[PDB]
This record gives structure tokens, sequence and C-alpha cells, in this order.
């Protein structure tokens, strides 16, 4: 995990909770004597899984629901720095955003160096509500980092109801972690009334 989202993560925490919460969690992840939290340290993707697990403890908030609310705070804490970069890249709405994702990986790279291993693609299951994103990492858990950012730009931003649920797991029978994507936009486009 780059110190960049892993920074983002100790974020959270003392934002939304409390700077005190955030030294108990710290203790408890055995993490007290590693509070650098820059982008070019890396923390093993392992210390974030124990991190999180420790404040499903003292937050009492599992895993999932600080990932979720991660990719929420995420987005919005970004917007509310005024960065007008957010509305330039990944076109500031779901569909590019989705699809500009290994845009960012060369642009961003560009900038701030460190590999980046993209390794992802987007294939509807023939219904078009259903876009099967192949996931292809081994950080299968960080699955709600990703439900919690992409559903909060396409409802927020573009108006678009999306969901995204998990259907197969990376584990020792597959290889991969895929997700399906339920886009409404008969939400939208179906409003023929007046
Ligand atoms: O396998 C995985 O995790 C994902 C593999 C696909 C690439 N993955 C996309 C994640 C993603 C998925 C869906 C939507 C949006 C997403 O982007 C959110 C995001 C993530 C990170 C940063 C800070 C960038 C930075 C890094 C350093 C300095 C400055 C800026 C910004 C925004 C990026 C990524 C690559 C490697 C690592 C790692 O190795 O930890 C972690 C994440």
């Amino acid at each position: 995990m780059y110190g960049f989202v892993n920074h983002a993560l100790e974020l959270l925490v003392i934002r939304n909770y409390g700077p005190e919460v955030w030294e108990d969690i710290k203790k408890e992840a055995q993490l007290d004597e590693e509070g650098q939290f820059l982008v070019r340290i890396i923390y093993d993707d392992s210390k974030t899984y124990d991190l999180v697990a420790a404040a499903s403890k003292v937050l009492n908030l599992n895993a999932g629901e600080i990932l979720q609310m991660f990719g929420k705070m995420f987005f919005v804490f970004c917007q509310e720095s005024g960065y007008d970069t957010i509305l330039r890249v990944l076109g500031s709405n779901v569909r590019e955003f989705l699809q500009n994702l290994d845009a960012l990986h060369d642009h961003l790279a560009t900038i701030y160096p460190g590999m980046r291993a993209p390794s992802f693609r987007c294939t509807d299951a023939e219904k078009g509500k259903g876009l099967i994103l192949h996931y292809y990492s081994e950080r299968e858990g960080l699955q709600d980092i990703v439900i919690g950012i992409i559903k909060t730009v396409a409802q927020q931003i573009h108006g678009t109801e999306i969901d995204m649920k998990v259907i197969q797991q990376r584990n020792e029978e597959c290889d991969h972690t895929q997700f399906l994507i339920e886009e409404k936009e008969s939400k939208e486009h179906h409003h023929h009334h007046h």
C-alpha cells in the first residue's frame, strides 16, 4: 500500500472520529513506531489490513465499513481541498473515471514515481447492466475501496445510480476477483413524463 492512500486511511480516522481515537488504534495495530505515512515509504499491505482490523475493535466499524467510508471521504476531501485537477482528470465522472484509471497510472506516475501495476478489464455479462470488472490483484479484500469511490462519483456527479458487487473472490480457486456493475440509467433516461 503506497503511502498516499495509507496516509489517507490515517486521515480518515483522525477527521471523522478523532486524533485521540487514531492513536488508540495506532497502538492496537502495533504501528506506534511507524507514523511516517509518506507516499514513498510504501507500507506493507498486511499492515493496512491489520490496521483496519484494529479499527474494527475500537471504532466497532468492520473492515468493509471502513474501506467504503474511505472511498467516500477520499472523493469529498479532494474536492474540498479545491484542487481543480479532480475536475480535469478522470473526466470528473464515473464513466471517464473507470476508463481513465490506467490514464492516471501513467500520468500521475510521471509526477510521483513508483511502480503501479494495473490489471483490470470491463466487460458486461451480456446485459449491459452488469459490467464485469476483472480485478487482478493480490489485495482481494481491498475491494470495498473501489465500491466507496465508484458509486460516489456515479450518483453524486453523473446522477446515475450504479451498484458494484463482488461476484468472484480471488483465492486458490480463482486468481481473479470479479465485480458486477449494475447501472440504472432508467432512473434518468426513462423519465418520459410531463
Ligand atoms: O491492486 C490495487 O490496489 C489497484 C491496482 C490498480 C491501480 N490502482 C488503482 C486503484 C483504484 C481502483 C479503483 C478506483 C480508483 C483507484 O485509484 C485510487 C487511487 C489509488 C492510489 C492513489 C494514490 C496514487 C499515488 C501514489 C503515490 C504517490 C502519489 C499518488 C490515488 C488513487 C492504483 C494503485 C496502484 C498500486 C497500489 C499499491 O501498490 O499500493 C495502490 C493503488
